[PDB]
């Protein structure tokens, strides 16, 4: 089909993502670039679709986060989520797409910035949001693994998927875990999609960037890299560690399962036959420029390994 403007997509309703795609690029993403928006986007599309439970309700992928803000950012999973709604509300307004649709929309068009980034499936037809999330379904920090994999699998990931949505770790940071250091990446290339997460997240912990005592922190191996407790646990523990080390040096495999599992997350609450496929509406994503490596100074002596089957493997360091 051919759009009003000469641009195609297979689907004809789909052309109604153009304007929105060209105003979110430039206004929500600074001219089309990989950074603190696209990251705050690709967390919203989480704790959007997360408000998800079979026993407690919660309508998934739905924008509820947005419809019912007042209620959902007042959770304190949804720390700092606030700024992101209230700078995505004037967008779902001014534009004719649903608050769900928008979000996940967003969320990909920012993740295709990224240098290794992936085009997530993205689907048209959400209808509005009809009931807030539950409080207590969002994952925290200081959750155990046990925990986290409990309620993910809740919502219906199982462990290895969790691994694979965690790449997102490697486009993050954060604000609320450390108030002294806001902005804090959790890999050395918070605008790279990469390995680099899974590397360095597996590194002996060194140091804390800003303060000591904060819950749902663990120490960092670099100064300007803050350390989830949650990510220190999922790396070292026998349920997750060894698909965890599998992603190191692995970009196809990050490219391929984060791309898949994204948009299972996408959709939860949601029925892909009743919708749309405007996946090629999504930007072409930039290559990795761009190699797996350990920091500057570290050798292999200073990861944790913690697959008992496999081998960390051999990478080299920066000059
Ligand atoms: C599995 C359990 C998870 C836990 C415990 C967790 C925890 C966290 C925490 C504590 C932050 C920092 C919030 C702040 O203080 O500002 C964060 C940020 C973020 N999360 Fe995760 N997360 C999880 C899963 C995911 C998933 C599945 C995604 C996929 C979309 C995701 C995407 C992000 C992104 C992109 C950021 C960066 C936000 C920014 O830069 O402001 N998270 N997460
Ligand atoms: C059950 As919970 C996701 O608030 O630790
Ligand atoms: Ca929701
Ligand atoms: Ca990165
Ligand atoms: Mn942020
Ligand atoms: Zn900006
Ligand atoms: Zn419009
Ligand atoms: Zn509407
Ligand atoms: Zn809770
Ligand atoms: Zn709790
Ligand atoms: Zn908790
Ligand atoms: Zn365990
Ligand atoms: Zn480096």
């Amino acid at each position: 089909a051919t759009c009003d403007d000469g641009r195609t997509t297979a689907n004809a309703a789909c052309c109604i993502l153009f304007p929105i795609l060209d105003d979110i690029q430039e206004n929500l993403f600074d001219g089309a670039q990989c950074g603190e928006e696209v990251h705050e986007s690709l967390r919203l599309t989480f704790h959007d679709a997360i408000g998800f439970s079979p026993t407690l309700g919660g309508g998934g992928a739905d924008g509820s986060i947005i419809a019912f803000d007042t209620i959902e950012t007042n959770f304190p999973a949804n720390a700092g989520i606030d700024e992101i709604v209230s700078a995505q509300k004037p967008f779902v307004a001014k534009h004719n797409i649903s608050a769900g649709d928008f979000i996940q929309f967003a969320g990909a068009v920012g993740v295709s910035n990224c240098p290794g980034g992936v085009r997530i499936p993205f689907f048209l037809g959400r209808p509005d949001a009809v009931a807030a999330s539950p409080d207590h379904l969002v994952p925290e920090p200081f959750d155990s693994v046990d925990s986290i994999l409990a309620r993910m699998g809740d919502a219906g990931f199982s462990p290895v998927e969790v691994v694979w949505l965690l790449a997102s770790h490697s486009i993050a940071a954060a604000d609320k875990v450390d108030p002294s250091i806001p902005g804090t990446p959790f890999d050395s290339t918070p605008e790279v999609f990469d390995s680099q997460f899974f590397i360095e997240t597996q590194l002996k912990g060194r140091l804390f960037p800003g303060t000591a005592d904060n819950k749902g922190e663990a120490q960092s191996p670099l100064q300007g890299e803050i350390r989830l407790q949650s990510d220190h646990l999922l790396a070292r523990d026998p349920q997750t560690a060894c698909e965890w080390q599998s992603m190191v040096n692995n970009q196809p495999k990050i490219q391929n399962r984060f791309a898949a599992t994204m948009s299972k997350m996408a959709l939860l609450g949601q029925d892909k036959t009743k919708l749309i496929d405007c996946s090629d509406v999504i930007p072409t994503p930039p290559a990795l420029v761009g190699a797996a490596h350990l920091p500057a100074g570290f050798s292999l002596s200073d990861v944790e390994q913690a697959c008992a089957a496999t081998p960390f493997p051999a990478l080299t360091a920066d000059p």
